[PDB]
């Protein structure tokens, strides 16, 4: 149940930084 | 404490969801 | 390690936050 939570946040982060690059592309046209 | 840091990662991916949803329409519609 | 997660899921709510109000801007123009 920890371990699982843990992996979620990595997720999430992975997930978050996929985003972030995706809209500073956006951003750019 | 368990409670509260599990619904702040769970709230955390639903506002991920969201938020890409967002920049999908954004970027296409 | 539990101090680090909760440090960890704060960073990512801040990063998320910053993220939702650059897609807003992107909204507008
Ligand atoms: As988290
Ligand atoms: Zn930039
Ligand atoms: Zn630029
Ligand atoms: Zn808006
Ligand atoms: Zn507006």
């Amino acid at each position: 149940e920890w371990e699982a939570l843990e992996k979620k946040c990595a997720a999430l982060e992975s997930k978050l930084q996929a985003l972030e690059k995706k809209l500073e592309a956006l951003e750019h046209g």
